[PDB]
């Protein structure tokens, strides 16, 4: 409904005109307070708050509002500077951020150099946290300047809002920033600086943000060991298992800085954490996704989770996981969205009998082919070695699209299977080290007698014909990794 | 209707004969005024104006009119010179344009060196603006002479007509002139001289012309950064969102110099702006096309927009855009033409389910194949990897022409899709940097595991068989770009 937007925009235009007509500090402050009140009311509006606040932010984007606020932020009087930053913190949506990045970068960097004032420090922390979510080159230039060191410095204060903003900034730059940024931060010692925040006990939100930042940093293998040595990473898993997503979701809605929740593009960034191969990362990602699902289901906008790929990852995590806390979090999140909860698939595929194959077929939605699979007595050994011709002629999958879907399911089963009963040289982990999506080839190599001590003598033709590696890219990568003597 | 033409020609011939019989300044001026009054009466004629004035121009082209006017323009007396230039400004249609370029170029260049007179300067500005629309070699020779410097020099005056003519000339040379001319102008500092014109407030038409010129200059990436640093470019988008195309279209019709609008070849040059990849360029192009549509629909000549490819571009811009001002302008322009407005297509193709595919199929006009697609359960993942054989055998597109049409649609969907859920190494932007028509290949590479850090080791056979790049030209270009270490 745009009725709130239609009502609010006249008032916003009048306030902007008055601010443009403000020739002194008093009028400037009055106009800034008026516009801040107008935008805050929209940000706290139930259900339609985001759209009817992005509308006013877009309006301010036009009419020269952003440039006027920046110029006021350059004003000699700090009393106006603080209010200008206060308003600039609550408007930096993507459309209002790209302009600031093109124009307003640098001036804010220099302004951040005043590390003494508390209100200015808080507002500037807001600006930086909301700015680190721009393209990775913006992160490069921000870290090159004193922004990263500045937030590093503010980390040692006590007022809660500044610490929470610093933690949010650290998480945002850990996520959006590139691998170089994360390595740079680790060399900056930023991982160790978060330990007091995570171990603190004043607020649970600050601890959650610190754990998120440290986990996202730890996902990167290049610096995983030193990050773990900080000791804060081990504090992640115990924290999530105790907190309740509903209570954590009940919060973030009584507050104003997050009353409306998390956007579609900030949820896209968290989804990969469910695929991070790191237990703490998956746990914290599942916790955050559960909280955001709790918020959005109340907002009645759960469709976003489908467009992001979160439901698929949650179902896969439920199926192919052995831990308890992350499985429970994923199951609760799936139930919140009103989606089904897959039953766990026992991982020892090579030791599967007919019944297991029938159950798996019924799970993946190929129940039309249960009779054909049962007639031919396809078991785990015969399933892991199935081919296109055997699918087409013997099992009866004539349509090539259906066969592609079946192989798409079987590749996920292969990647997330357990080959302990087959490979005694632990060849699955070596393949997973290069790229996790190479773990599907374990059974291909193992059944041919290959081991870690025989790989360096293999050839591309043997991999193509005997081990059944079809894609040339994977063949070349495996050969290059093997010819370096494992 | 040629009745106006048939009436007008006898008078034009009598006036031309009288001018040829003019032996002094007074008779020359009288004949020039008569012919000027005649051509102007035709130019301001509703609906048929353009044709019945082009006929008078062809009449003048023959009978030695153009050579006579040029010789008068060489007359020692400036009183006759100004009128000769005044009449030469209003007759330079393409047929009358090429002749002057072959013959009358150079003399006009020298005459332009009279920077002091106001009337002569105005007429020369008109001549130069209407001449810069000749082949790019004519632009090269004009810039080599003092024409570009002369117009930049007149840009610093105040009389409105001269400034408007200079802005129009600069826009015309930016559009018709080659990339070398644009680079030359940027090095000439031509971008910066436009800032006062765009920031002016006396007339909105001058600001619009300056914004058009600067945007067309900025489309060229080689000089985009320095052009943006001028500061005028950022003033483009705020301007269009406030002006009304109808009022702007209502103007340019009360004026004689544009009473008839823009021609079929001056619109073909604006249409490429909708594909410029620059937000300001697309916004200004959409605004201009909307204004011209408003004019031509009143003239009842909207067919031209189909012959130019403007409707296809407008529909594509409406479908695959996220901005508000340009989308609104495109929708209004489409509605003026009496054409349909496509509903937006959500860009996250990889995350599509069956319903999204059915909607897309119904949009593109392949609703006859909805049942076949639904039966085979084609979704975004299977849609982005569809082939000729699967289309033919499994889905049932027997006619090769229909399959070519379908792939024509799918390639546009692929280029304008959002692969954020797939590519964490942001490989789409690298492909789009070489040529935007390569962004279609993103999902082809990504699904094979390739990244920016693995491209330099790929081979042509891998790009052909695995990544599915059929055209050899694109394969060679991609390999050459990758082997230079990204
Ligand atoms: N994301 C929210 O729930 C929320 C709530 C209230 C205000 N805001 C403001 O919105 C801006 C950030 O917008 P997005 O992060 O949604 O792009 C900031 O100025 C912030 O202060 C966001
Ligand atoms: N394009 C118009 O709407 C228009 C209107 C009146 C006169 N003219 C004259 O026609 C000539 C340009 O012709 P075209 O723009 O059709 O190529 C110039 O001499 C100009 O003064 C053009």
């Amino acid at each position: 409904v745009q009725d709130a937007l239609e009502r609010a925009l006249p008032e916003l235009q009048q306030a902007l005109s008055a601010l443009k007509q403000a020739g002194g500090a008093r009028a400037v402050g009055a106009g800034l307070a008026e516009v801040f009140q107008l935008v805050e009311e929209a940000w706290l509006l139930p259900a339609v708050g985001r759209e009817v606040a992005q509308g006013l932010c877009d309006a301010i984007r036009l009419d020269g509002g952003l440039d006027l606020l920046l110029r006021l932020l350059q004003a000699p009087e700090l009393e106006t500077r603080v209010q200008a930053a206060r308003l600039l913190e609550q408007i930096l949506v993507a459309e209002n951020r790209d302009r600031v990045a093109r124009i307003g970068l640098g001036v804010i960097l220099n302004l951040a150099k005043e590390r003494e004032p508390v209100e200015l420090a808080r507002s500037v922390a807001g600006i930086l946290e909301h700015m680190f979510k721009h393209s990775e080159e913006t992160c490069q230039r921000l870290v090159a300047a004193g922004g990263l060191d500045a937030v590093l410095y503010w980390c040692r204060r006590t007022d809660p809002a500044l610490l929470r903003h610093c933690a949010l900034a650290l998480g945002n730059c850990a996520l959006h920033g590139g691998q170089a940024v994360q390595r740079r931060m680790v060399e900056k010692r930023a991982a160790e600086w978060l330990f007091p925040l995570a171990f603190s006990k004043e607020d649970e939100l600050l601890r959650l943000h610190a754990c998120l930042a440290v986990a996202v940093l730890a996902t990167n293998k290049e610096v995983e060991r030193e990050v773990e040595r900080s000791g804060t990473l081990a504090l992640v898993e115990p924290l999530v298992a105790s907190l309740d997503p509903g209570r954590f979701a009940r919060c973030l809605v009584d507050a104003s800085d997050t009353s409306q929740g998390r956007g579609p593009d900030d949820l896209q960034r968290l989804v990969p954490l469910l695929d991070s191969n790191r237990l703490e990362a998956q746990c914290i990602g599942a916790f955050y996704l559960c909280a955001e699902a709790a918020i959005k289901s109340l907002q009645g906008k759960t469709k976003v989770f489908s467009d992001i790929g979160a439901i698929q990852s949650l179902k896969r995590l439920v199926s192919y996981s052995t831990n308890g806390t992350k499985s429970a979090l994923a199951k609760r999140a799936l139930r919140l969205l009103g989606e089904e909860v897959p039953r766990p698939i026992l991982p020892s595929v090579p030791s599967w009998k007919e019944a297991e194959v029938q159950t798996w077929l019924q799970q993946i939605g190929f129940s039309k082919y249960c009779e054909s699979f049962r007639e031919q007595q396809v078991d785990g050994d015969l399933l892991l070695r199935l081919t296109e011709e055997e699918l087409q002629t013997d099992l009866g999958m004539k349509s090539g699209i259906t066969r592609k879907r079946f192989f798409r399911e079987l590749t996920e089963l292969k990647t997330f299977a357990n080959y302990s009963t087959c490979d005694r040289s632990n060849l699955a982990d070596w393949l997973g080290s290069l790229d996790p999506r190479f773990r599907q080839y374990t059974y291909g190599l193992v059944s041919c007698g290959l081991d870690r001590s025989l790989l360096h003598r293999v050839s591309e033709q043997q991999l193509l014909e005997d081990c059944g590696i079809h894609l040339g890219v994977h063949r070349a990568r495996i050969l290059t990794a093997a010819r370096e003597m494992l």
